[PDB]
């Protein structure tokens, strides 16, 4: 089988952001345009879609990390990992 991965960007720079579903877990790459580096984002998960937003220069992004019927969505709003409010019932 193999990896899956999710991408976002913005800004001209650009920033960058990877993340891979691996083997139940998620990791991210990131590029501020020097190389591609290690992110802080460590989640479970089997699959992964992302989307972000700028307010200003301040980026927001979520990642939605799903196993079996549960998605769990993470945020970073510029000051850590949090868990976001997005449910469903799949
Ligand atoms: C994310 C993901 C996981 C975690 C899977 C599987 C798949 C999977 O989806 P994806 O990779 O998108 O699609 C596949 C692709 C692109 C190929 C070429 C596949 C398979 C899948 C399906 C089938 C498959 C799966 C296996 C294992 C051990 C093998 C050998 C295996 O045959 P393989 O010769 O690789 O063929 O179980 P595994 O625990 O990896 O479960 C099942
Ligand atoms: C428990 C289980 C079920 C009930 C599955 C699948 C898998 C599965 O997990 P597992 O067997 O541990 O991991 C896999 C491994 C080790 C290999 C080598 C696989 C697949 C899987 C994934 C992919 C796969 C699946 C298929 C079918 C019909 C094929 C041909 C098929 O490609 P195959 O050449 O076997 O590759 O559907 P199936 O109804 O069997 O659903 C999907
Ligand atoms: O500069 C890297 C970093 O802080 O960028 C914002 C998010 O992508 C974080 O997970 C990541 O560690
Ligand atoms: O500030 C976090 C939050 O409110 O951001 C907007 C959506 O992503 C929500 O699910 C999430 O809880
Ligand atoms: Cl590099
Ligand atoms: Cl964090």
């Amino acid at each position: 089988s193999s990896v899956q991965t999710a991408a976002t960007s913005w800004g001209t720079v650009p920033s960058i952001r990877v993340y891979t579903a691996n083997n139940g877990k998620i990791t991210e790459r990131c590029w501020d345009g020097k190389g591609w580096y290690t992110g802080a984002f460590n989640e479970p998960g089997d699959n992964v879609s992302v989307t972000s937003w700028l307010v200003g220069s301040a980026i927001h992004i979520r990642v939605y990390a799903s196993t079996g019927t549960t998605t769990t969505e993470w945020c970073w709003d510029g000051n850590g990992w949090t868990k976001g409010a997005y449910t469903a019932t799949n």
